[PDB]
């Protein structure tokens, strides 16, 4: 609990990076890290926003044809289980032809091993939900 | 608990995509993020395979048209300082053609902080050692 909140960063960072992306040949392994790294409410809405009865599902709106990638923009650390992370998402086909460019904040609740004076190291979110700030394209 | 081999685990798998993916719209960003996350030695073996007096460099065999895109596999964790990062690689053009669909061997050396209570690389992350085997060509 020096390194505590660099640590949880790292880990934020990489949890939004998985689950926002988009590609349609890593699904499988997209699931199983949210599932993995989740609590089973969390992982539930990440698997019902992604089910293709969803219309709004990426795997609806980008099939095979489009990749969503992502930038973290920014990090505000609430507490030791609250952070903001903001991002920027960017959905093209293989042309360049861009069908998404949005600024995004996910306000995300977290549990966190605590960090000691195989080397197991838990970290899960407990809660996480999404404000779009900005399209950059409209 | 100690976080060490898992934070060395996400620098491990952003090393890997990217050191192994490619961009011609990218290129400068990818040699400084090489150069700040790597020893002399390994970003000048880098360098080298890159640089266009190499024939089987990227920017010669995909130039500004393909794009190489990484999946990572697998990571088996040796000790503090190895790690072999299994991955696949993908190059496609603007139109979707499969030049390359092969399964890739990284064999890592790295080093980073103590992670302990009480332009570098989180934790100062460094990579020593870095070589490939190609384990197979998924496409033919």
């Amino acid at each position: 609990a020096n390194p505590y909140i660099s640590v949880a960063n790292i880990m934020l960072q990489n949890y939004v990076k998985q689950r926002e992306k988009y590609n349609y040949d890593t699904l499988k392994e997209q699931f199983t890290f949210i599932k993995n790294a989740s609590t089973s409410i969390v992982y539930m809405q990440f698997a019902n926003f992604m089910n293709i009865d969803n219309s709004l599902s990426p795997v609806i709106r980008y099939q095979k044809l489009y990749r969503r990638s992502i930038n973290i923009i920014s990090i505000n650390n609430i507490n030791n289980n609250e952070a903001t992370v903001t991002f920027e998402s960017l959905a093209q086909n293989n042309t360049g032809e861009i069908l998404e460019n949005m600024l995004w904040e996910a306000k995300i609740g977290f549990i966190m091993d605590s960090i000691s004076t195989n080397m197991p190291f838990h970290f899960i979110v407990t809660s996480y939900k999404l404000k779009l700030l900005r399209n950059k394209n409209q």
